[PDB]
């Protein structure tokens, strides 16, 4: 019932290793969630924070619901 926690991505990315890395979402403008224990964050507005966690297959895109949204 809780697909509000669900993590996403955005802006994923590998680095060259082997296996390889992987770390998403690395930019954010307002805060992180419950998928990133080692997330660094800026108290300020506008806010900015950062996820330097890394799993090994890059979440998937996020905006859950229907497909796009803004565009």
């Amino acid at each position: 019932d809780d697909e509000s926690s669900k993590p996403c991505c955005d802006q994923c990315a590998c680095t060259k290793s082997n296996p390889p890395q992987c770390r998403c979402s690395d930019m954010r403008l307002n805060s992180c969630h419950s998928a990133c224990k080692s997330c660094i964050c800026a108290l300020s507005y506008p806010a900015q924070c950062f996820c330097v966690d890394i799993t090994d297959f890059c979440y998937e895109p996020c905006k859950p619901s229907e497909d796009d949204k803004e565009n």
